[PDB]
């Protein structure tokens, strides 16, 4: 006789903290070489695609990643460790012509330097609990900044990949819907 | 001061962007991209998924290997040989053994690169002109399909599964990112 459960797998949709310094560094150290192998020597068509009107191009996403290496993660890590909660992070700020190959070189250099600084500043697991002040979010921990750093990379890789896939929305013909169905 | 109704409706009607050279550029890069991204990461990264009953990173790589044996090229051959007279088979009548997660992922990458390399040679043997792209066969449910539509679906398959791998890895830190969670869902800002 046929039966079911109410909200059968409710309990499964809850998650603890999985951050590990070593494991985070494994990802962070790979993103630049991954983007270079993937995108280098592709036709410019691929570098200029987006997910539609008023969304960033692939090239612009890589520039954005470079900008965060300069102005975002490491500067806020330093600020946490130096200012603690006594001051909120400062606001940020305050040429598409450059070959994408020059961008890859820059991102790889900045990332390499940033991972050396990371290692200098966070020298034990106990340091992951040190707190600073976000202008909107309130008290934030080092582990949360670094996690967001790893997730930020991944989020923009996926952004890049979906932009490229969108180029062929019409081209795939009747495969379009099924191409949205995963795990089958 | 006035506003428009459905201001950019007319911007949302996309044409066909497939070019053979550009398609092959991507397909030739996928194995080495997945290997440089995933090789030597902790097994934790390889076993992450997007939640209950979704595939692990490892399993997505195993599946891409299977697609290289079972899907794109065998269907291309069928289309070019049989045309629309006869639909190519659905996949639901030919089973495969579930494989061991115990095979080191390094071996899977080697296999995927080898099979992709072979498959791109075959593609160039079979599809030699623009006319060959306009050749039609018969999907057992969708009806008439063109070669360019199979090849385009192939490229998108790669990309869709790359995105699945990336999302599964990101998901691991859902709780870890703390108050950043909402904003990390907001793009182009
Ligand atoms: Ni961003
Ligand atoms: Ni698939």
């Amino acid at each position: 006789d046929k039966i079911h459960h109410h909200h059968h797998h409710e309990n499964l949709y809850f998650q603890g903290m999985n951050f590990q310094m070593n494991e985070a560094i494994q990802l962070l150290e790979r993103t630049p070489k991954t983007l270079e192998v993937f995108l280098e020597g592709l036709s410019d068509s691929w570098h200029q695609c987006n997910e539609g009107y008023e969304t960033w191009t692939v090239y612009e996403v890589v520039v954005h990643l470079i900008e965060a290496e300069k102005t975002n993660w490491i500067p806020r890590l330093r600020f946490i460790l130096q200012e603690g909660e006594h001051k909120p992070f400062p606001a940020f700020d305050r040429s598409n012509a450059v070959p994408i190959s020059e961008r890859f070189k820059e991102f790889q250099q900045l990332r390499k330097e940033n991972l050396n600084t990371l290692r200098s500043l966070v020298q034990s697991e106990a340091d992951l609990e040190r707190t600073g002040a976000h202008p909107a979010f309130g008290v934030v921990k080092v582990r949360e900044l670094l996690s967001a750093w790893v997730v930020h990379d991944l989020t923009h890789i996926a952004q890049i990949v979906r932009s490229m896939a969108k180029r062929y929305d019409t081209d795939v013909g009747p495969w379009k819907e099924y191409l949205g169905i995963l795990n089958d």
